[PDB]
């Protein structure tokens, strides 16, 4: 479970890499909320 | 208990693999709580 | 005590297998405590 | 100490389960403190 | 030392069971310290 | 060292309990620092 | 049972070496669980 | 199994050293997650 | 080496008890480091 | 693996010290983000 | 290595106590950074 | 191997004491990383 | 097999001492893994 | 070899007692390593 097992594990990390990239949406959620708050503050100042 | 025993043990790990995958819900519980806290912080900032 | 004795020993292990499966509750006790601690940490963060 | 002993151990865990449920108050103590801190922060912001 | 000896050994374990129950105070010492640390963290957050 | 030994150990824990209660001052140090920081923030806001 | 017996024992260890290599999956189970816990902690931090 | 056996064991550790170096990706996973969290926090602050 | 030997062993444990009490300084080293870290965190918060 | 092995390990840490120094860029990423946020706040105030 | 050994160990801790006191500079580094940030915030407010 | 053998073993521990002192660099690695993280946090706060 | 036999046994232990010194690499494997884990934790903290 | 032999054996154990006391340094090696690890953890926390 080291030879073809290592290749299968590498293929699963590359394929399971889609879920980590998608989860990046939740992390960018705080940045989107901060940008929306900054836009609301700029609109209130204007 | 090594010949057909090894095949039975492999079949049980593959079938018992459903419980380990389901338990992944408890592990993703911390990530869901962190995402909810980040969303609440973004809503409070907005 | 090898012929019918081996069959009686196999029947006792299969019947006494219920106590080993039940003891699995104590082992899953640490996992349940870890899940409860993770849920409490997520609630505190939220 | 396996037959009626197992039933006595199961009855003691079910009865001793009251102390584990009560201890849940100490774990919910951190969540209550976090909720009180959030309420104090909201009152200060208001 | 098997007949009345077994009854004397059982009586000594039941009587010596008080020391094992009392020692439970030292084990609950870690839980009390964790509860005190959680209460101090909640007070600091408040 | 179980009979009068247990009573001596219980007396030492009750007497050595003064050091654990005194150490509570270091734990309440974080709460005192948080209260001082909150008072300084309130004075700066005023 | 030393001449052809030694060759038969060597052939059995080489053939029975498949079961030891397969058992390596259970040992790599702890490493996989540690990697999953590290990934969950990184996702919670993000 | 000490003469040419030691050379074969040394060659296997040098060749099996590729799997330990590759596993370094999982260890650097926590550092990558911490860097992503720091970048997200910096973007939210900006 | 059981009569006066037991009294000599008891006297050596009572006299060698000074080294175990002194070693308590190394154990209290972790508590002192934790108290210093808590004081530094409180000073940074203030 | 202690004589020339220690010199080889020291040479690898000195050479592998380039990767730790380079990783310092990710740590200085938070400071750069804080400086950019402070510059943006100063520009908004002006 | 218990008699004069204990005195030598006590002398080394008292002499090696200079390095622990000096390391206190790194711990007071966070307090100095917090004081500098508070002074910069007060200057910006003025 | 007890007379001159003990003196040779003592000389080897004193000479091999250089490797234990050098290994102290890896242990001080965690303290250096913590100091760098504290300096980065202080710079971000400033 | 005691005269020249003892000299041959001493020569074999001195020559076979290379394999024990080389095996020291496997023992230092745990220390290298602990150092790598400490470096990864320091990088994650930074 | 029982009369003056017993006195010679007692004198050899008292004289050979120096090697057992010196070996106490290797046993105290684990305690010294644990104290160094605790000091490093306290420095990292500070």
């Amino acid at each position: 479970g080291v030879i073809d097992t290592s290749a299968v594990e590498s293929a699963i990390t590359d394929g399971q890499g889609d879920m980590k990239a998608i989860g990046g949406y939740i992390v960018g959620a705080l940045v989107i909320l901060a940008v929306a708050g900054l836009i609301y503050s700029m609109l209130r100042k204007a």
